[PDB]
DNA sequence: TGACAGCACTGAATGTCAAAG
DNA sequence: ACTTTGACATTCAGTGCTGTC
C-alpha cells in the first residue's frame, strides 16, 4: 500500500545523508527486496534504485551552489564511491561537469529530482517582486559548512550582528537582512568561496555598526518564498525553496545575492518567526 | 485428483521436446495456474514450474552423450532461448558445463531429475554380468540423430546390414550386436561423433560372407537390461533405461561401448522381438 | 484472490588482464 | 613506461513469472 512507501520516503530523504543504502540496505523495511520495488513501482510510478541515486546527486547540485566545501567531501558525504563514479553519474543527470556545474553564473532545475511528495504538500508562499537599489550597512564574513548546517552557521553570525547592534542603538530596524553571495577560486575552477553578509538599512545602523561597511542590496527581479514558523523549520524552509521549489516553478537564478529578511523586532516556548528568501531570477518568455 | 495429474505428466514427458510451456501453456489443461500448481504441488509434491525445468536439462544430459548434435541445437530443441540461457541452467543441475559434461569419459546420473511415476512402474529386469572379449566381424557408420530418432536410425543401420548378410546366409545367425561408441572431437572438444557397429559373432556354423572388419566386443563388468515386446516400444526402453534406471541404481558408466544383443532369428500384425541393453559399468566399492 | 519470498533474463556500470598505439 | 581499447568475469538494479502460505 502507499502507507507504506510514504513512511519509507520520510526514512530515505532524511538519509539519504551519512547511512549507507541500496536495495539490499533499503529492504530494512521489512520486505524482501523484489516485492519492494514492484511495490514502490507501484505507488510513486519509480524504481527505488534510480530515484535514491536522483535525491543524492540532487543535494549534490544544491550542496555545490550552496556551500565552499571541495567536490570530494560532497560526493563522499552522499555515499558515492569515489569523485570518478560521482562525476559520471553527475554528468548523465545535469548534462555537464560538477566543477562547471559550479562555476556557472546562473542556475536552473534541468536536471533537479525534487524529493517525492505522497499526497498533501503545501508549497511555501511565493511571489514575484521588483527591488531597487537598496543602500545597506553590514558585516560580512566568508563561511564553510555543509548543507545541512547552513542555517545554523547563520543563526550565529545574525546573532552576533543583531545583538552587538542592539548594545549600542537608541532605536530598533524593522529589517534584518542576511545577504548570501558565492565567488568562483580564480586558481581551479571546482572551488568557490560563499559569503554571509548581516546588515541594515543605512538610515536604521546609522554609526552603531561595528566594524560595519557600505553594503548595496542589488536590485532587480525576484521571487520571494515567505516562512512562518518555528525558529527551527528555517533549515527545512530553505532546502525546500532549493530543492523543490526553484525546480518546480522551472526558473532560473541569476548571477547575484540571496537576500533573506528577518524581523526580530517581532519575535517562553521556542519562538514563531516570520522571514522571507528573495532569490534573483530571470524569468522566461513563454512562446506563442 | 491424483488422477489429474496422472495424465498431464504422461502430456509432459511426450512434449518436454518440441511444444513450449510454462505456468500458463500448462494450465491450458483445464484449472487455472495457481490451482493447478497447488494440486501439481500437494500430490506429486513438487513445482511443475521447476519440475518440467528439471525433465529437459536431463533430456539435454542424454542427448549430450548418446548424440552428436552440436549443443546449440539441443538447447534450442529443448525450448531455450539461447546457449547461455541453456548453459547457465545446465550448470545449476549438474555442476558441469555442457561441454565437459559430453567430453567427460565416464558418466554418472548426479542431476538427472527421473521422471516422477505415479500409478505403478515396472522397472525394466537389470543383471550384472561380466563379458569376455569377444571377435566379431561387423560394419560401423558416424551418424547423428537426435535424442527421439536413436532407436529409428540404428533399426535401418541393422536392417541393410541383417537382410544384406541374409542374400548370402545359409543359416541363420543366433544373435545380432549392435555396439553404440562414442569419440571426442579434436578441433572444439564441444562436439562429438557417435558410432554404430552391427556384427556378428562366430557360432557352429561353419562359415559366413560378411563385408567389414574385425570388430572388438570389449570385455569388462555391464549392467543387462532385457526388453519383451513391439520394436516401438525399444526407444521408450533406451530412454527409460538411461533415465530413469541408470540413475535409481547410482550406477556410473565406464569408458566403453553399449551393446545391444537382438535375436531375430525369431520374430502380420506387429510381430515381437526380443533384446538385451548392456551398459559398461564400474560398480563402487562400499564402505565399512 | 491476495500479500509476499525468491528466482530467471536483461542490461547498465565497473573491474581485470592484455594485445595494441 | 603509459594511457587506450576490447574480450570477458562479476555485480546489482529492474521487471516478470514461479511458488509458498
Amino acid at each position: 500500500q502507499a502507507g507504506i512507501i510514504r513512511d519509507l520516503l520520510i526514512w530515505l530523504e532524511g538519509h539519504l545523508d551519512q547511512p549507507l543504502s541500496l536495495d539490499n540496505v533499503a529492504a530494512k523495511a521489512g520486505y524482501s527486496k523484489w516485492h519492494l520495488q514492484r511495490m514502490f513501482k507501484d505507488v510513486t510510478g519509480h524504481a527505488i534504485g534510480a530515484y535514491i541515486r536522483a535525491r543524492r546527486l540532487s543535494k549534490s547540485a544544491v550542496a555545490l551552489r550552496l556551500t565552499a566545501r571541495p567536490i570530494l567531501d560532497i560526493a563522499l558525504q552522499y555515499r558515492f564511491d569515489s569523485q570518478q563514479t560521482f562525476t559520471r553519474a553527475f554528468k548523465k543527470q545535469f548534462a555537464q561537469t560538477p566543477a562547471l556545474y559550479r562555476r556557472s553564473p546562473e542556475w536552473s532545475a534541468f536536471g533537479i529530482r525534487p524529493p517525492l511528495r505522497l499526497g498533501e504538500f503545501t508549497m511555501p508562499e511565493h511571489k514575484f517582486v521588483t527591488l531597487e537599489d537598496t543602500p545597506l550597512i553590514g558585516v560580512t564574513q566568508s563561511y564553510s559548512c555543509s548543507l545541512e548546517q547552513i542555517s545554523d552557521f547563520r543563526h550565529e553570525m545574525r546573532y552576533q550582528f543583531w545583538h552587538d547592534f542592539l548594545g549600542n542603538a537608541p532605536t530598533i530596524p524593522p529589517v534584518l537582512y542576511g545577504l548570501n553571495e558565492t565567488r568562483p577560486s580564480q586558481d581551479k575552477d571546482d572551488e568557490q568561496e560563499v559569503f554571509y553578509t548581516t546588515a541594515l538599512a543605512q538610515d536604521q545602523a546609522d554609526g552603531y555598526v561595528l566594524t560595519g561597511h557600505p553594503v548595496m542590496l542589488q536590485g532587480g527581479e525576484y521571487v520571494m518564498f515567505t516562512y512562518e514558523g518555528l525558529g527551527t523549520g528555517v533549515q527545512e524552509f530553505i532546502l525546500t525553496v532549493y530543492g523543490t521549489c526553484m525546480p518546480m516553478l522551472n526558473l532560473t537564478r541569476r548571477k547575484g545575492q540571496d537576500i533573506e529578511r528577518y524581523y526580530p523586532a517581532e519575535d517562553d516556548r521556542p519562538i514563531n518567526l516570520r522571514c522571507e528568501l528573495l532569490i534573483p531570477i530571470r524569468r522566461k518568455l513563454a512562446a506563442a
